[PDB]
């Protein structure tokens, strides 16, 4: 039996790669990595991929077997170590996806193709449709998601599909998803609360970079009022002034997902959650311990971000954990 409860992400491999290089692709993740993950106790891996490894915008419809090989081999390694694999589309075609039906067509076609390609794999693979959803409302995503589900179901009636909502799969956007009468659906949400703690000093976040402050957990945001005074552009941060960071805050942020499930009686999954590696170790470990305990209390499976690199590393390049206590907590 394969399970999808205590996983880890393989971001930075065939998704969010620096340069499109075969050297990177052949070496970033190898069988030794899957072996390490399996020996640690995780039951599955989440594999983000960006469309270009599979389809070029030029010869649309012509799928690259060379890119597909990275996915095929990962499936092999997973089957070998009895791990599940959640195949996740990070960057879809198009942002114009919800504007251009051609982009919509390619998106659906790519999933139709993958459903066919992996039709004989019944227990080690699951599909997670799309990660990047940031829209004014869910109307357009709901339309595309339904077509995609439909297209896939004509080919595979029992393939498990992972579906997330708007606002980067926010837990409070699940309620805005169209009702899918389907029993093989798992609802996904990401969780990085409190943001200025999990992304403190994240170089890719303008506000976090402007704030440029170390934060501990449990603890409290400090100097917000002083920061806003100097930077009126970030006035909205005044809402966070002196916010107390503790386990009850995390429980409150998780509430919307729990309420949705209480109504839908569905399965929930947290595909991404984590803390930036530069945070102090003690706080980093404590946040995971508290969050994992909430996931276990509510029986919600998930995958921590990230296996290696991507600034959220759980393992060094030497395939050794940054902290053994941390890995133990995450493997449940």
């Amino acid at each position: 039996m394969v399970s999808f409860k205590a996983g880890i992400n393989l971001g930075g491999w065939i998704s969010q790669y620096q340069v499109f290089s075969k050297e990177h692709f052949d070496t970033f993740i190898t069988e030794k990595d899957i072996e390490t993950i399996a020996e640690a106790g995780f039951d599955h891996v989440r594999l983000p991929f960006d469309y270009p490894i599979i389809e070029s915008d030029d010869n649309v419809g012509e799928y690259k077997e060379d890119g597909l090989s990275y996915i095929d081999r990962c499936l092999e390694w997973c089957k070998k170590y009895n791990l599940g694999l959640v195949l996740d589309m990070h960057h879809a075609p198009g942002s114009t996806l919800f504007e251009d039906p051609n982009q919509q067509k390619r998106f659906v076609d790519i999933w139709r193709f993958l459903a066919k390609r992996y039709i004989n794999e019944r227990e080690h693979i699951a599909f997670e449709l799309l990660n990047q959803v940031v829209e004014p409302d869910s109307t357009r995503w709901n339309k595309l998601m339904l077509e995609c589900i439909k297209a896939i179901r004509e080919i595979d009636s029992t393939m498990w599909l992972y579906i997330g909502g708007n606002n980067y799969n926010s837990p409070d956007e699940l309620k805005n998803l169209a009702d899918i009468d389907d029993d093989y659906i798992v609802y996904n949400f990401h969780f990085y609360n409190p943001f200025f703690f999990t992304h403190q000093k994240a170089h890719w976040s303008e506000s976090a970079m402007a704030y440029n402050r170390t934060v501990k957990y449990p603890g409290q945001y400090e100097g917000i009022e002083e920061f806003v005074k100097n930077n009126p552009k970030y006035s909205f941060m005044m809402e966070l002034n002196n916010l107390k960071l503790n386990k009850e805050l995390l429980r409150k942020d998780l509430k919307p997902a729990i309420e949705f499930r209480e109504k839908k009686k569905c399965k929930l999954y947290c595909g991404e959650f984590g803390v930036i590696a530069i945070a102090d170790l003690e706080s980093r470990i404590k946040w995971h311990e508290d969050y994992i305990s909430l996931l276990e209390e509510y029986d919600i499976g998930g995958a921590v971000w990230n296996y290696k690199k991507m600034d959220f590393e759980i393992y060094n390049e030497d395939r050794k954990p940054v902290s053994q206590e941390l890995v133990n907590i995450l493997a449940r």
